[PDB]
């Protein structure tokens, strides 16, 4: 359509921060994405080479808080950055990335409904 829908910050919070928190309480899952990765602490220089844009559970929890997403798809599409970039950085047989393609299978059961009702 041409014509934005215009959304409330707090009604993206009550729809949206639910499907976050089906993210956050997949354990072991979601551990490795609660905070940024840090290249120092994990000795991998690479990181920031590889991954231009990086995302986190933590900071999509703090711009949603902020009224930082105009509408459900912008936050769509951080959590897909943040998949994308951990399928990107990490080894198919590394437990990062295992876990980040169950967040995915998560995510994407959780958010459908949502957004049929935010339509
Ligand atoms: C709570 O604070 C901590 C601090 C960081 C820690 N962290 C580990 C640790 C480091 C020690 C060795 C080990 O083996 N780690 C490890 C690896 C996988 C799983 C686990 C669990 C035991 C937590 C499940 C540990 N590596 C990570 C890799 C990434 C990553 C990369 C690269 N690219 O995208 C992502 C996403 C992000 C975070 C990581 C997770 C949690």
């Amino acid at each position: 359509s041409m014509r934005k829908k215009i959304f409330k910050p707090e009604e993206l919070r009550q729809a949206l921060m639910p499907t976050l928190e089906a993210l956050y309480r997949q354990d072991p899952e979601s551990l490795p994405f609660r905070q940024p990765v840090d290249p120092q602490l994990l000795g991998i220089p690479d990181y920031f080479d590889i991954v231009k844009n990086p995302m986190d559970l933590s900071t999509i929890k703090r711009k949603l808080d902020t009224g930082q997403y105009q509408e459900p798809w912008q936050y769509v599409d951080d959590v897909w950055l943040m998949f994308n970039n951990a399928w990107l950085y990490n080894r198919k047989t590394s437990r990062v990335y295992k876990f980040c393609s169950k967040l995915a299978e998560v995510f994407e059961q959780e958010i459908d409904p949502v957004m049929q009702s935010l339509g």
